[PDB]
Order: structure tokens, then sequence, then C-alpha cells
């Protein structure tokens, strides 16, 4: 590849995208190990993979490997018109615990720190194995053309709201916005008092492997 990105937090940043080898939670494994590598970039989008093996800590997510979309800091919720973004990917096997998702982080703060938030917003493309998503799940929505089981729960301080696939897509050409639109007039969340502070599409992995996410096609626009 291109780049090989094998250390806890490997970087790379090119094109308005950056990828980060996000081994975030890797003490709670009893072995493995994760590389993220970087196939191509344009000012288009990115195509990159991620390969893993990851045993013990049935549950614990040991990494969020991704690719991010870099935008500047202190856009308010509503003043963002358009989040588009369109993604390609495949796992050459499912025989893993682990999910594929988008990852979005708000804060009051424009300056948050980019590692959590005051809310969360996931969206899973696929979930293979038994892994839950944060909280529980509230019901069926049908957001941006498809539906997706809700799930609502607190990590600490911070409220995550979990939209899942109810199949794997592996191609997906979505509008954030319209997540974000739900959440407003139907869960109480206070977009015009909220900042973007990231942009991500990964794989949370918990167990299996060795498994390659390949993303074939990342982009994301803003406007
Ligand atoms: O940006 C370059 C610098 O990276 C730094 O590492 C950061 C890194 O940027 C990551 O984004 C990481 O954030 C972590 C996870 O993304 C995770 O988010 C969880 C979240 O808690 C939710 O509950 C949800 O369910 O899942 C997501 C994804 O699993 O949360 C963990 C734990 O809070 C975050 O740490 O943080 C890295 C470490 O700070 C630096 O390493 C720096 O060197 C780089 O320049």
């Amino acid at each position: 590849q291109q780049v090989t990105l094998c250390e806890q937090y490997g970087y790379w940043s090119g094109n308005g995208y950056e990828i980060n080898n996000n081994l975030w939670g890797r003490d709670s494994a009893t072995s493995g190990w994760q590389c993220s590598y970087l196939d191509g970039s344009s000012d288009s989008g990115i195509q990159w993979h991620t390969t893993w093996e990851w045993q013990g800590g049935q549950h614990d997510v040991k990494s969020y490997v991704y690719s991010g979309k870099q935008f500047p800091r202190g856009q308010r919720i509503t003043s963002i018109n358009s989040m588009q973004t369109s993604v390609s990917w495949y796992y050459d096997t499912t025989n893993v615990r682990a999910n594929v998702a988008y990852d979005i982080f708000t804060a009051a703060d424009p300056n948050h720190v980019n590692s959590s938030g005051d809310y969360e917003l996931m969206i899973w493309l696929a979930k293979y194995g038994d892994v839950q998503p944060i909280g529980s799940p509230v019901g069926t929505v049908h957001v941006n053309g498809r539906n997706w089981e809700l799930w609502i729960g607190m990590n600490g301080n911070m409220k995550v709201f979990s939209f899942i696939a109810p199949s794997p897509l592996n191609s997906w050409s979505g509008e954030v916005k319209e997540f974000f639109n739900y959440l407003q007039y139907n869960q109480g969340y206070p977009a015009g008092d909220q900042h973007l502070i990231v942009f991500q599409m990964g794989t949370e992995a918990f167990t299996g492997g060795p498994a390659t996410m390949t993303v074939s096609h990342f982009s994301a626009n803003i406007y």
C-alpha cells in the first residue's frame, strides 16, 4: 500500500481526508493486532483497507479504525445544508464480531476534543455477530429512504444515537443531515446549539480474525 499504519493512533492525512489506526480499546484484548492501509486518495475520495485479529474482551470494542472527512471547526448543525457521503466496502469474511459504522460527534464547544462530544450519532451499515449498540432499541425509523432500528443510550455524559441497518449495506449513498433532522424533531436533539466535531466511517472490531475490511471508496461532501 501507499501508506501502512500499524501503531496505535497511526495517522495519515491528505486531500481533505484522514485515516487513523484507532486502536483505542486494545488494552481490553488478550491478544491481537491491527493495521490500516491507504490504497489511494484524491480530492474526490479515498480507498483504504484494514486487517486485524483480536481475541478476549468479548463485549469490549478493541478499535474503531476509520477514514475521516476533514472540515473547519465551528459549523453549527443547523448551519449545515448537506452532509452527503458515499461508501463502498466489504469484509473478506463475515466470521467476525464487528460492525461497519459511521461515527459523528457534536458538541456545544466547537473546539471540543475529537475523541467524544456532547452527542454521538452512529450509523451501522453492518453488524456481524451478537455485538450490540450502546443503550436500548426504541423502534424502527424511516430516515433517508431506508429503515433503521434506532438505539439510544448514554456513554458517560455523552448521549449516543445508533441507527442500525436491517441487513448489511455494502454500498451506501447517504444524506447525514436527514439523521440530524430526524433527531432534532423526534428525539429533542438541540441541533442549533451543537457544532460538528468529527465525521468518520470505519469498523468497530470486537473479536475474530484475521479479517480485512476493504473500503473501495469513501467520500463526503459538507456544504
Ligand atoms: O487526530 C489525530 C490524533 O489522534 C489522536 O488519537 C485519538 C483519535 O483521533 C481517535 O479519534 C480516538 O477517539 C476514540 C474512539 O473513536 C471512541 O469512540 C467510540 C465512542 O466512545 C462511542 O461510544 C462509540 O460507541 O464508539 C466510538 C468508536 O468506537 O472513543 C474512544 C474512547 O473515548 C476515543 O478514544 O482517540 C484517540 C486517542 O486520543 C492522538 O493519538 C494523536 O496522536 C493524533 O495526532
